[PDB]
């Protein structure tokens, strides 16, 4: 179900975001958009997680919409708190874009991924 | 005659969200015109509330929840090209209904050619923070 795709992915992501953040590009393909300009693929995305210096992040996870789209993928809307190197919770809206890999079955990569804090806005 | 080279994602986006708020404002019982059998639609509200899905189910919701001289403040649009020649959009801003408070809020667009909307994901964070 997409619901459960979507909450699944938000629950591995996060966590992986605070255990090895230098793994985060796993999830991303050629195509993929991380966002401040995008910057494209599993090198650069690598690259652009690797210079946030993600230390000790913890996250709490207010809501998770998740819902069918565009050629069987998965839009995500997340609304939560993200804390980076023990400075305090700040309020965040982050959009995915799940899309199916195409050479497993029931796998889907992440073909957009935009973050905002709403404080900065 | 001039042809021009098609919208960037980030100018569709914008655009689409201009269009999108001064039609919801202006004639909201027009709203459900952006929508497909498809579509999926929520706006807030708490039983988080559940979203409706097709136009018939939309334009009945848009309606239901009567929007009349709405106000809105957009403070920040992204739009990214996505699956199949579509466009995802983030939007944050400020949305007041019927001269009531002016609501913080966290959108998501998604934008399909013949631009009608695939998904719009609508939330107020008084709704889901605190």
């Amino acid at each position: 179900s997409p619901l459960l795709v979507g909450r699944e992915f938000v629950r591995q992501y996060y966590t992986l975001l605070n255990q090895a953040p230098d793994m985060l590009h796993r999830f991303y393909g050629k195509n993929s958009s991380y966002v401040a300009d995008a910057v494209y693929g599993q090198k650069e995305i690598h690259r652009k997680v690797m210079s946030q210096n993600f230390t000790n992040c913890h996250t709490k996870i207010r809501h998770v919409d998740a819902h069918a789209t565009l050629n069987d993928g998965v839009v995500v809307q997340v609304m939560g708190l993200l804390s980076n190197n023990n400075q305090a919770l700040r309020r965040f809206m982050q959009t995915f874009v799940l899309a199916p890999e195409g050479s497993v079955a029931n796998k889907f990569y992440v073909h957009n991924d935009i973050f905002r804090y709403q404080d900065e806005v």
